[PDB]
């Protein structure tokens, strides 16, 4: 084909940034955003690669991502400028055979490198391959406003702000009726945390980080977009409320159990206390 | 004419689902729309049908509505990409002649149906174009912020809600005199909440889904949209005033039937309580 | 010149009511906006007027806008089609020689006819006209949400509402010195509300409508669009500050005058209390 | 090269004011922004100076900025209108030999003059150009909604202000690791709060004006803005929470200091209280 900034992924990557970035999600560069692609994605745009690819060393081998290619953000990138210039914050980048590194086969310009939350990402994206079979392509990270302000507030627990978040909009159980993961506060960009958020990736396709962020992961870029848009919603309702002194009134456990049987999901019975 | 997306019809479903995607009322696939259209809406755009139109069966039988063309907004499909792709997150379908099924003529490509609240949407144009005399001709379904979290502090009670919003702003009384109806909460999707839905719709413009949005009805795309607007507008006025710990003034009754008068409605008596 | 939508005053009609709509402050029709011209603006544009101008009475005689030429905002026209169709949305209006009525000579198609509060913005113009020896040439009226949201919790008195909203932003007391007026509710769309509203402009650039809106007057689309702004955006820091419990600190009496000394303008005295 | 607008530094102007002004920062002529540049930057479009540059005299002899030109935005001047009008709005000035007065080289029409807060602005300036040796090159102010709020409920303190927005946002602490500076209220625009805010710079890159904004610097616009809305977006954070009633968990000393020292940062010290 032409440009690789006019393919599918690169637009997908902006739409998704541009988006995120709209929605007061990532200041600065607060956030990060990978995609897995397939070889055949990225071969129509070979001579748009670089012709001397600089090769990263990554945290920790990972034998599972050998060979794959991902379009991910750059380390320091802003979402907002993504648009502005793709190739400069966004780069695509390979796992070489012994998922021991990777090259950077196009963007990352003026030796940019890819978000230090890769370990986070790769893990994480190893742990949902696994668990969806192939299916999960996408891992989201934002400082969604709303879902960081509740992690002061909510125990933080996987049942409390999973049923919490099911209780502050109807449609939560049937988009993540696998649950909210949530983890005790960590350093960033190590592969401890990367790891501790891989784990909860095994069950849940959302994962919080307190007082930072939350991590999302789904088969598309629009419904791992909005996934975390809908969590982050449910959020919004839920500060209202508690700013409002509380409720009065909620979605009952007997609602939310007709509610995923209609929908046919089986929602995190952890999360169906009360 | 030419392609039907520059139709006013597709024109203006563009420019409701994205001003109320910008709204941040429509995450994920959070809300529906629905426009009722004339046979001769369409006819000028014959050539940009499908030559095998898709047969979907409804729910139950709506005679009332047997060869009437709708345009819809899809199953799991975003507001925010209508203006991105029309035909694939939009469809014009019309109902068969015994309203047991309808036809898609156009759009709603990938083998996308419509959306899962049809029966709500249909059920209610259905009432709607009794209580109106065929002048009410869209049906809007969003997940308004303000107006959800409301229904977790204020009793879900039509003359409680009805009365609080008038009092959130002062044209309220004027743009929905007859009120707004709330439901108890229901599974969405299902007969039953469209049923309940459009037994509100005999008297009520706007219905309330507690816990998960709002449904509003009017004439024109505008006017719709205006209406559910201007009842979020009012429940934003409520969270914050709630949330500063309530109202020490506010219009009186008096005040609001002086109100009603002045603009020749007839306010719905049972919420001039106090 | 050429086509009237182009010259300096649609121009800047559409770009306030853009801003205005894409603030929050103008759902559905809430909201209008008149700015008075000199027959030297429109003459350029007179192979655009209608030929056959449409008469409307006035609803009291005016005769200080007597010949006096205005673009207005139409009745139960919304702000946001102002860019859309400026022609249906706008319209420009004369006064006929004894202020008893006037012709449309441009835009309101389609039998629009100019905003039902052109008595309080007439009747303003007036007075501002008078207040500032003819330098003000714009009534701006918007429910700015967090102005209306206070109305419902701070005490509805001039002082109490000019100290608070010079105390949310330093610049305040130099934008407005003469303070902000307010009305008791009143029916809107009358002579009694806009004559109500005039008696406060004689001195007040800033008028509230408590649970309803804010008037502003000025010389300039921008400088009146700034003006309201600003008093919107320190009612904004007041809801969040009221939210969390109020102030433990603030600006005080001696800074607001030392600050008012500073800029040149003499404060509204009454509203230095404390 | 060809016209000055299109150069870099006047883009990245029009990008800053603007994403400023979206973000509701800056209502009416509130807030200001200057970029040091060197000769070089300007000498591509000598064409495009004025030829008879109005020379402007500064509050106070400022030796160190001797021959340095600025582009800045005007007194009086709306960020909004920036992008629609950048030459009346944005002036690139040059200070002379003495640093006494500065010529406007380009811009600033109609009479326009440099913001009323370049004392604060040039005097920060100075000092950030000691305590980055040249590095940083921007000073912004903002209107900061969030972070205006927060003076009037948080102990106006430099080590609580710091405390906190670093609890707000766990990248705070690595973005702004010196913290942030906060001055008692003062009238803006004098000499004397410029040089307090200067003061200030010497080590923190953020000071906040109690009641009235905040003040960055950075080595390019990107940063500077990025730096200031990490701490607005921890300031929203705050502000939630403090409206749903406080803390119940929140990033520990411990964890702070551990954040530095991976990042190696040394985090203001005096702020890891507790
Ligand atoms: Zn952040
Ligand atoms: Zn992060
Ligand atoms: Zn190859
Ligand atoms: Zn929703
Ligand atoms: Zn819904
Ligand atoms: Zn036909
Ligand atoms: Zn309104
Ligand atoms: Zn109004
Ligand atoms: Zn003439
Ligand atoms: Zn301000
Ligand atoms: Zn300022
Ligand atoms: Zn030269």
């Amino acid at each position: 084909m032409q440009n690789i900034t006019q393919s599918w992924f690169v637009q997908g990557m902006i739409k998704a940034t541009t988006d995120a970035w709209l929605k007061g999600w990532d200041e600065r560069n607060g956030g990060n955003l990978t995609l897995r692609l397939d070889d055949a994605d990225i071969a129509p745009y070979h001579d748009n690669f670089h012709q001397q690819p600089r090769y990263i060393p990554l945290s920790q081998p990972m034998p599972l991502l050998a060979n794959t290619p991902f379009i991910v953000t750059g380390s320091g990138k802003f979402f907002r400028n993504v648009q502005l210039d793709p190739a400069a914050n966004l780069g695509i980048v390979k796992v070489d055979s012994d998922g021991a590194g990777y090259h950077i086969l196009w963007g990352l310009t003026n030796e940019a490198v890819p978000t230090s939350e890769l370990p986070a990402h790769f893990l994480s994206h190893c742990e949902r391959i696994k668990a969806t079979n192939g299916k999960d392509r996408v891992i989201m990270h934002c400082h969604a406003t709303n879902l960081i302000a509740l992690t002061y507030v909510l125990e933080n627990d996987t049942a409390v702000f999973t049923r919490q978040l099911w209780e502050g909009s109807t449609e939560c159980l049937v988009v993540f009726p696998d649950g909210v993961g949530i983890l005790p506060w960590m350093v960033p960009g190590t592969d401890a945390i990367g790891q501790a958020t891989a784990q909860e990736m095994q069950k849940h396709s959302l994962v919080l980080w307190p007082f930072h962020g939350v991590f999302g992961s789904g088969p598309t870029l629009d419904e791992t977009f909005g996934l975390i848009d809908t969590a982050e919603k449910s959020a919004q309702v839920l500060v209202k409320v508690y700013s409002m002194g509380g409720m009065w009134q909620t979605i009952s456990r007997e609602e939310l159990i007709a509610l995923g049987k209609r929908f046919g999901v089986t929602p995190l019975a952890s999360a169906l206390s009360l």
